[PDB]
C-alpha cells in the first residue's frame, strides 16, 4: 500500500482494455473540466485511490473528449462515478458527494 494512487485518463478507444477487462473493480469518474462539482470531488477521489488502491482503481473519462462512452452508459449528470466489475456497471454514484459519502457508497468493493 502506497502514499499515492494511480490515475489514468481512459478514452472510447482504451475503455475495453483499461476498464472492462480489469482484475480490480474500476471506479470511472465521468467528468468535465467546466463542471464545478467534478472539480470538488477530485481531491476525494485522489485520497480514495491512495488509501484503497489495493482494492480499487480510479480512472477518469472526460465526457467532452469521449462521447460516446458517456452516451453508451447513459451519463447525463456529472460527476458520475461508475464502478465496473466483470465488464459491467456494479455501482453508480450520480452527483458530487463528500469523501466519506463516496467511501460508504464504495463499501462492497473496498471493505474487503
Amino acid at each position: 500500500s502506497h502514499m499515492a494512487g494511480t490515475l489514468k485518463h481512459v478514452t472510447d478507444d482504451s475503455f475495453e482494455q483499461d476498464v472492462l477487462k480489469n482484475d480490480k473493480p474500476v471506479l470511472v469518474d465521468f467528468w468535465a473540466a467546466w463542471c464545478g462539482p467534478c472539480r470538488q470531488i477530485a481531491p476525494s477521489l485522489e485520497a480514495i485511490a491512495a488509501e484503497y488502491g489495493d482494492k480499487i482503481e480510479i480512472v477518469k473519462l472526460n465526457i467532452d473528449e469521449n462521447p460516446g462512452t458517456a452516451a453508451k452508459y447513459g451519463v447525463m449528470s456529472i460527476p458520475t462515478l461508475n464502478v465496473y466489475q466483470g465488464g459491467e456497471v456494479a455501482k453508480t454514484i450520480v452527483g458530487a458527494k463528500p469523501k466519506a459519502a463516496i467511501v460508504r457508497d464504495l463499501e462492497d468493493f473496498i471493505a474487503d
